[PDB]
DNA sequence: CGGGTTTTTGTTAAGGGCTGTATCACTGTGTAAGACAGGCCAGATC
């Protein structure tokens, strides 16, 4: 209320992000500021073609790695 | 157009810790048959 006028929003995120940094916690710290924001990180299926072909993968191990991720983060990243 | 005052950056006097890249000695794909010149026995022969 002195300084910002009532924004504890800003301040404390802040605060917290610098926590984080002080910390050496770079990762989840980055990973704070990109969800702050409220979009989901996808890939394109372009994308996960080129990787599923330039890796050497079949079809089967992929569609493994693609319900383990999905189901233990929760969400769509393949 | 400057003083005076403010904001947002540089900054090495030295260490801790995470991340990226060079290095080393090796690997797998080149992978079956045909041409030919010499030797030798059965044989038509003059």
């Amino acid at each position: 209320d002195k300084e910002e006028g009532g924004d504890v929003k800003a301040v404390c995120l802040t605060l917290f992000l610098l926590a984080l940094r002080a910390r050496n916690e770079h990762r989840q710290a980055d990973e704070l500021e990109a969800i702050m924001q409220g979009r989901g990180s996808g890939l394109q299926p372009a994308v996960c073609l080129a990787i599923r072909v330039n890796t050497f993968l079949s079809c089967s191990q992929y569609h493994k790695m693609y319900r383990t991720v999905k189901a233990i983060t929760g969400r769509q990243i393949f």
